[PDB]
């Protein structure tokens, strides 16, 4: 980065690739995977497990230039298997969790987590929830570099406390759950449905239960219309147990 200009876009080209190397104890991992969000696949935000690989080589030391072979992973690792090893290296390697600026913590990259935990919470008489920076000087302050090794399915828990842990945030995103029959099931499952809004949680049988909540920021922006779409029709139910038979998820 910051050294070559000629940088084309392309599927599988080495221009395209994204630094990320596990350090182990006494060897060197380090491949070359695709930069369209090649930690997504850690957080099910994937299209595959195989186009994003770019390079099927993996070096053992770049500063003394040993690439390893197929023979070389499998001495090494003991697999011949490429994806076992990758897939280790990016959940277990320093891999580079830049979603916009490829550069590490720089380029206000802090302030992009924040945005996307700014509109999850909802902030006391002060200003309105569009003020990142307000959110952000306090996701900083206790976790510095949020954005760095940011693991999604893992500190979930221990990041929302961290925030709440200095600035006391009114609530967060929650799951609501609206119940109506068939009848009048079939009018807000034409308009809710093309819209996109809707999670993997609904029910196709007698009731037609559907899961449709954003974010708490833009809570104004999604009630403005579910408040005559379906509101102003069924009964409004929250999902609060996770624990139970939420619906279906698939019709297969």
């Amino acid at each position: 980065g910051h050294m070559s200009i000629f940088t084309p876009t392309n599927q599988i080209r080495l221009t395209n690739v994204a630094v990320v190397r596990m350090k182990r104890a006494g060897k060197r991992f380090e491949i070359a995977c695709y930069k369209n969000k090649v930690v997504g696949w850690r957080s099910g935000v994937e299209k595959d497990l195989d186009e994003v690989l770019q390079t099927h080589s993996v070096f053992v030391n770049v500063s003394k230039g040993q690439v390893a072979k197929k023979e070389d992973l499998i001495s090494a690792f003991g697999t011949d298997d490429q994806t076992e090893i990758c897939k280790q290296i990016l959940t277990k390697g320093e891999v580079q969790v830049s979603d916009k600026e490829r550069h590490t913590q720089l380029e206000q990259m802090f302030r992009d987590i924040a945005t996307i935990v700014a509109d999850k919470c909802v902030n006391p008489e002060t200003k309105r929830p569009y003020t990142v920076i307000l959110i952000e000087r306090a996701m900083k302050d206790i976790h510095y570099s949020v954005k760095t090794n940011k693991s999604t399915k893992q500190q979930a828990l221990e990041v929302i406390k961290q925030l709440k842990e200095k600035m006391k945030i009114e609530r967060a995103h929650m799951r609501l759950r609206f119940i109506l029959p068939v009848n009048e099931g079939k009018k807000l499952k034409e308009k809710l449905k093309p819209l996109i809004k809707v999670i993997e949680s609904e029910d196709y049988g007698q009731q037609l239960e559907i899961v449709c909540l954003i974010d708490p920021g833009c809570f104004r922006e999604i009630d403005e219309l579910i408040k005559k779409e379906t509101k102003g029709k069924g009964s409004l139910e929250v999902l609060n147990l996770k624990d139970v038979e939420e619906g279906d998820e698939k019709f297969e």
